[PDB]
């Protein structure tokens, strides 16, 4: 777990990444993973089991939970991290492949593919930010929700588990994601400026 | 966890694999594993425990779940990954065996066995895609299902847990599987073209 | 996790094993372990908790489960893998011991002990195949079973959890075990032929 | 897990850290992690499941738990450790980046960034100490709490799980945090004195 | 996980251990660990939760389980493995200490301490075998037990979970323990004979 | 996991530790960790969930468990191990720091700090032994306890889970702790005698 080994691993052995991309982006990425790990099973572990509705209708609990939580916040963030990390993984594999072929026997190609990688990383961050806004308007969760989907008769009151703690972690993850967007834009601008 | 070590591990130390097979196929394979890991115990963990039917008949819950879910999506994808990864494992073991015997003391054989390996990988992907269609027509799961198998009297209403979230992950896994099929076909065509 | 390291580990550093024993047997062994891992806690996790009987008799659930499942399929396969892997472990330890003593300071002995090891591996596979047939005639599990053991009054209906999914994995494990038996017989015949 | 390797890892390969920062701060940091690990799932595992209120009102349990525990102590300490560890992680990454660039081809910059890192570490410790006081006045938890939030009618009695054991671990974590604050202040003063 | 590394680890870097002690005892020790691992949480996981008694008396379930299972079989075997492994651990530490001191700057002492180690290993095996017989006469567990301890009124019927599967693993562990006793006696006799 | 590596790790790379401190204390420390690991989640896992009282009063179960178990035995032993291991960790870090500074560019200081470390280790052992006696007089746990704390009306009967198995592990941990105290006193006396 040598510091130089961890730095080499996270940097992806890329010769075009700048200081922000090799230090700040990696740290914020680690921060999001650690927050997600400590908050996934602990806070969102009983999201559905503890979800109850004030009714005697069989199946109203499950249908109301599905109505109000089409996809859990933890899974949404997990997908966001995987999708955001994919272009970095592709660049690392491409660099390793180039090292392999040159050992068996370019700089502009590496520069261009890195820039495209950062652009796609920024694009994925923006898309997931918009999707999160679309599914869950606002940032705070409420204790009581009004559910009227079939088979629930009329409108029933359903209660969410730990809405305040989930709100706190939602703010943390959203703030970290916003910082990643800002750093990605700065990285793109810095690369373009240095290219001239 | 050195990048060159991970690249060497995933490539299988094969001298015939092309850029797509050594980069894109490996990345998509990692993507499917990561999605499966984050979605196996979290989303499908309570598939049967949360499955309830609007009835007083003892045993109707278990029999209806078995009727509508002959095999869970997570287990189906787990088997697909194992079966798809098997020909790659066989090639890697064969390469290691050839290295062992040559150290103790061919290229066409390695080329042919690699091509057959890709063909079988494509075949397994296609078969599991068809099996998934056969067991679960369409891609979206429904909240309410009508179950009439014995001992359930007449027809009873049963409710599925997280049908929307399972639908989202179903689309992700199916899309990734389709990409793998396309890349495998491209790999076969590229190898045949380069063989001439 | 270098491919040559994994190959050396699985081969057991044996100079008498043939291509089938060093490649195909190891791959099928890995296949059985992976299938068992993905199917142990997921499919058979709730074998007893979800097992219910249509009765009010206290203790009828536990006694009926014990009657129909004297030992779970997962534990039976786990024991089979351990017992089948034991002679390979003994040979590997004996080879390491011979290396140790020769460093501190035979080929026929290694050949004979390897042949006996394969014979015992085949014997254990056959015995567990017969035991599985004896405890669970046929290959498919049924949704409903008729239980009449004390204290259950008369005959009661008990319901099994995921009988179809368990049937699928039973076929997979049985097919893999049959392949291992065939490969072991081929290994013995090939060694005897090469000995002359 | 060589002692010099662990020491190098925890020190962050920093040439400006003093004896207290390289020995005592690291030990107390390990102490907090170990206490948190043994007390997270064991003591706070059933914080919400075991939380019950003397009422028949559906949803009163969940709403009262959220009212009295906006964020669990374990998650609060987990966030504190992550935030406190972040400036150390940034310095370690910056040092590794400087090593990388100098290998590809300062002391005052490293000194200043280390001092700022310690100041921010102290600031985060103080902020979380104040937040803990704000959310949970005092240090001891009580067995019985009076909850009157909607939908609970009037005021209901709710009972906390393991309030004495949680009190013991609260004192341990608070004492360790206070020691970290004292050591951080001593580190800042010592660095300033040595700078002159 | 190199075979020579595993062999060196299990042998304890001892120059007096014979072939049986370095091969057969280690293999049987691994066998017991693997059987215990696969059978601890799976088979004995619900020993107390699934234990039920045909009564309405509060607390009769817990008191009857304690009466009939003073200590679980899994914990008894876990203690047996730890106690049996302790003298081997002591010898390994003593050998390492002797290597340390000689590097900083005997054979009869090593021989005698090894013989005493085997004697104590045999003694611990015998003691745990007798304790197991004392607590659980016979080898097979029964489905129904008669419990009459306070507060249970008169005599109540209590039902054990998976008595047949637990019986199977009891036979496996007892047989392996008996083999260890035989091998330990053979080791002692062989060492004494070779000493003359 | 080389024996010399494990010995070097446990010894802490200390040149003043004697044979007892480098062999017997380390072995007993490993013994306590292993016993704690096998007995933490298995035996004390359901300490509160299985704790029931013969009453209809809501909240009487939780309040009575807190009254009779202010802190669980497992957590008490976990804290004892951490506190006892801390002075050893401090000495190891101090030794590593001295190695670091001497590489960048004493024996009496190392001797004195080691002696103080052993004294504090003995002191922590004694304090936790006294605390355990204070909270839980005697060594054996009882099946039935009489609880009269509010809100429980009058006095209610509450039943403990696995009191006999917990008693067995209590004796094991207490005996091991007593051995550690004896060895620590012997270490202090031996060091003082050798100092003259
Ligand atoms: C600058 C930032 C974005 C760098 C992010 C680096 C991420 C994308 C890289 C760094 C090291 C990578 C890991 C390296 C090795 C493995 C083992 C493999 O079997 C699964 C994936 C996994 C676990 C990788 C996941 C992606 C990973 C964590
Ligand atoms: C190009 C793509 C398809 C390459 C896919 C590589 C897959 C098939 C290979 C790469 C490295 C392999 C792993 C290497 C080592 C082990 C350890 C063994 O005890 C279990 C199997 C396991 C975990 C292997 C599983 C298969 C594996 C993950
Ligand atoms: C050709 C086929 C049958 C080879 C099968 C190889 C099996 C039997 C061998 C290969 C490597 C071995 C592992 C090597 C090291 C250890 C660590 C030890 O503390 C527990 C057992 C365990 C985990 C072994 C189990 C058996 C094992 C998996
Ligand atoms: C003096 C004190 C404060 C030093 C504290 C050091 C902390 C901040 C450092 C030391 C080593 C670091 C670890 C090194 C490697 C990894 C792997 C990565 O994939 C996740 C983070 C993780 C697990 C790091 C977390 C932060 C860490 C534990
Ligand atoms: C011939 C037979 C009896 C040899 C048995 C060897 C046993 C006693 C030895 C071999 C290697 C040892 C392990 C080596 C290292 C560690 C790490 C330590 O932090 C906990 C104990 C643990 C996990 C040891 C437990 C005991 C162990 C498994
Ligand atoms: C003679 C006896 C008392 C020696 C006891 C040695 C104990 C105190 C030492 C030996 C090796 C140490 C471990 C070495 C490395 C790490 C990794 C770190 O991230 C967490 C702590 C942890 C896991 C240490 C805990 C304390 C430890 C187990």
């Amino acid at each position: 777990m040598n510091w130089t080994g961890l730095y080499t691993l996270l940097s992806g052995v890329n010769r075009h990444s700048t200081a922000i991309g090799r230090v700040w982006l990696s740290v914020i990425f680690i921060f999001r993973i650690m927050v997600l790990v400590v908050a996934a099973e602990s806070v969102w572990g009983d999201e559905k089991s503890s979800f109850i509705c004030n009714t005697l209708q069989p199946g109203c609990n499950s249908v109301c939970y599905d109505q109000f939580f089409p996809i859990s916040h933890v899974r949404l963030w997990s997908l966001q991290l995987i999708l955001v990390s994919t272009p970095a993984l592709l660049v690392a594999m491409h660099v390793a492949h180039q090292q392999h072929i040159e050992k068996k026997m370019i700089s502009g190609t590496l520069w261009w593919t890195y820039v495209i990688s950062v652009v796609f990383r920024l694009l994925f961050e923006a898309v997931f930010m918009y999707v999160f806004y679309l599914l869950y308007p606002g940032y705070a969760m409420v204790r009581l929700v009004k559910c009227d989907v079939y088979p629930c008769p009329n409108t029933v009151d359903c209660f969410v588990s730990r809405p305040t703690e989930k709100t706190v972690f939602t703010v943390f993850m959203l703030a970290a994601s916003g910082i990643c967007i800002i750093l990605n834009v700065a990285e793109v601008v810095y690369l373009i400026i240095r290219a001239c």
